[PDB]
């Protein structure tokens, strides 16, 4: 009878997920807002790593067509293949996934970075008054890291379509079926026509590595560039505006961080803990008949899990709903777990890192209006507010 999702558009998360996991049962039905079918959601961290963990719940088998979906319509570009990331490994690309994501790409672009969110920090505090922590902070940021490590150069318009693209592809609501669909169309033909060049350009980006990697058609890289603007743009972008919500939200916090910096990492494990992003789940098929915590799931069914709900588990994070950096709890979930682990981690924490150290190195940082007034986008897969009107 319960319909998913629960339409938390904001910070503050659906009394639904307290509700399931306070249940008898470690899955619930639900049915998907956008279609109708019959989902499993998981809401307790116990059950979820169960879950994450049994690869026999697959992730790429929960979207072969005909598959039982929360989202209103498929997530790809009509005719394409979609699972780019399977499609990536499979053709032999993990060293090259290794080389432009992990600890040699944070390497090369830490240094950046970290230089980036000071400039647009300083820029911001030689002003009078107030100004848009999303505007002129995250996006400028978020845009560098998916430019500089992703897809490569990007013009300010080819920024502005992709960023429209994810934000009117991925939602639960506020755009016709059509319209959504139409995102994904827009990105393909664009990275049809332009992953090439994108490729070419200077620095060390994922898609050029790529590119150069020895086995790739432009409907690959085309498909690539599409999947890196999914899982890095609007993911990003998200996040480090809801993180910077929560700290201006904890002075007592920020100012622990100004007197300590070594406890930031810490602080940066809480955020992705305590902050949420996705409104929707994580989702895994049964590939044959399976049995979850005492519970029967079909072959062919779909089990979602909540990380947002699992980060805020009691069971597993003594008071779970409040902010405490070097708390001492088990692993969050806000990457998610097991062989999906976000390959985006290392880059995403070296984002988050350097935003959390430029705040910290200037206390005084606040919101210019109450945090019930913030105002968000309304029906996003990941949440982000309109704007964060901030001050000293
Ligand atoms: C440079 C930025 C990022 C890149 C390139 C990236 C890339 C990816 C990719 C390719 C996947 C698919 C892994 C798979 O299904 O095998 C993934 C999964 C995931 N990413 Fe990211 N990511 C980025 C940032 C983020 C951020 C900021 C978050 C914060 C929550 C995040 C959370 C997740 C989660 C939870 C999953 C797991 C989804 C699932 O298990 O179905 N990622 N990421
Ligand atoms: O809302 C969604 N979430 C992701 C999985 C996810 C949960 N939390 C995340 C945080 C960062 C990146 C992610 F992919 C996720 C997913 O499978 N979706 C399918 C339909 C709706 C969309």
């Amino acid at each position: 009878t319960l319909t998913y999702p629960f339409h938390d558009w904001s910070q503050e998360l659906s009394p639904r997920y307290a509700q399931l996991r306070a249940s008898d049962a470690p899955v619930c039905p639900v049915v998907s807002e956008g279609t109708g079918d019959p989902l499993w959601l998981v809401t307790r961290y116990a059950t979820a790593v169960k879950l994450l963990e049994d690869s026999r719940f697959s992730s790429e088998a929960a979207q072969a067509s005909g598959a039982p979906r929360q989202s209103p319509v498929e997530l790809r570009a009509p005719g394409t293949r979609g699972d780019a990331i399977a499609m990536l490994r499979e053709a032999g690309l993990r060293s090259v996934l290794a080389d432009g994501l992990g600890p040699r790409a944070v390497r090369r672009h830490q240094g950046w970075i970290n230089d980036l969110a000071e400039t647009l920090m300083s820029e911001l505090a030689s002003r009078e008054g107030t100004f848009d922590l999303a505007a002129d902070f995250v996006e400028p940021l978020s845009s560098a890291l998916v430019s500089r490590t992703l897809l490569g150069e990007l013009s300010a318009d080819e920024r502005d379509l992709l960023a429209h693209c994810a934000d009117t592809g991925l939602r639960f609501c506020g755009v016709t079926h059509e319209e959504q669909v139409h995102a994904f169309t827009q990105m393909h033909e664009f990275f049809l026509e332009h992953a090439r060049r994108l490729a070419g350009t200077p620095g060390e980006h994922l898609l050029k590595l790529i590119a150069e990697a020895p086995v790739l058609s432009d409907e690959a890289l085309a498909e690539a560039g599409s999947l890196l603007v999914v899982a890095g743009f609007p993911t990003s972008s998200g996040f480090l505006c809801g993180a910077l919500l929560t700290l201006l939200r904890h002075p007592d916090a920020v100012q622990e961080l100004h007197a300590h910096p070594e406890r930031v990492p810490s602080a940066v494990e809480e955020l992705l803990r305590y902050t949420p992003l996705s409104t929707g789940s994580v989702k895994r098929m049964a590939t044959e008949d399976l049995e979850i915590d005492g519970v029967r799931i079909k072959a062919g069914e779909v089990v979602m899990v909540s990380l947002e709900a699992v980060n805020h588990d009691p069971d597993a994070f003594e008071d779970p709903d409040v902010f405490r950096p070097g708390r001492e709890g088990p692993m969050h979930f806000g990457f998610g777990r097991g062989r999906h682990f976000c390959p985006g981690n290392r880059l995403a924490r070296c984002v988050i890192e350097a935003t959390v150290r430029a705040v910290a190195r200037r206390p005084g940082l606040r919101l210019a209006v109450a945090p019930e007034e913030i105002s968000w986008h309304e029906g996003l897969f990941f949440r982000r507010p309109r704007a964060i009107p901030a001050t000293w």
